[PDB]
């Protein structure tokens, strides 16, 4: 069933187009967020296991998706260990800090053992240009379709050193909806040209970020 940002089938309508795209109308702990008010608490540590890999950059109609077809690049917190699966833009940014939207924002997309996922969330705010992701966007399908970049891509140059971050529960911000993930979003912000923030946009053909959703019960860790 087909669904999008802007026109019949936007995000305010989700909920309606099938049955199993329910929860993204009555569920209770969505995503993304306005991340205001927080908890100052004693987050676990991050440690990043990323190195280089050979993916593929796919354009699936709703975003700029860089597939792992392997294990191997993984990220370890509080003991469980969470295998890279895809990572991914939303241009403008869907979670917000303190009402601010920035130009672009990355979900680093994960699975533990259990298949208990996590997201963690980088941040662009405007800026140079991002050399780190030039390898990215030359060859990012400009329609649906799919290229095997034939260069290894690193992804721990598009994480920062300084891994604080902002912890909380939600879901997927794309249909299902589905909750029970892991949302870790990092403080240290990353940059991005206007260039390359219209180009994804001209790839994917719209303003690919969901409306963020109530916190309801939920608190935000920092
Ligand atoms: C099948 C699948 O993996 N779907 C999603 N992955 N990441 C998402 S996002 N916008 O929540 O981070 S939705
Ligand atoms: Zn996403």
């Amino acid at each position: 069933t087909h669904w999008g940002y802007t026109g019949h089938d936007s995000p305010e309508s989700w909920g309606n187009l099938s049955e199993e795209f329910r929860l993204c109308s009555t569920g209770k702990n969505q995503s993304p967020v306005n991340i205001t008010e927080t908890v100052s608490g004693k987050l676990p540590a991050i440690k990043v296991n990323y190195k280089p890999s050979m993916v593929d950059v796919e354009n699936n109609g709703h975003t700029i998706q860089v597939n792992y077809p392997e294990g191997g690049n993984t990220l370890t917190v509080n003991g469980r260990t969470y295998t890279l699966k895809q990572f991914h833009f939303h241009v403008p940014s869907e979670n917000q800090i303190k009402g601010r939207t920035f130009p672009m924002e990355a979900h680093f997309v994960h699975l533990d053992e259990n298949k208990q996922p996590l997201v963690l969330a980088v941040l662009y705010e405007a800026g140079k240009t991002n050399g780190r992701l030039s390898s990215i966007w030359n060859v990012m399908p400009m329609t649906a379709g799919k290229v095997k970049l034939n260069q290894p891509f690193d992804a721990s140059t598009l994480l920062p050193k300084r891994l604080k971050y902002y912890r909380f529960a939600g879901s997927l911000t794309t249909p299902p909806c589905t909750e029970g993930v892991s949302w870790l979003v990092l403080k240290t912000y990353d940059h991005i040209d206007q260039a390359q923030a219209e180009k994804f946009t001209r790839a994917v053909g719209s303003e690919n970020n969901r409306p963020v959703q109530p916190l309801n019960a939920r608190v935000v860790i920092e």
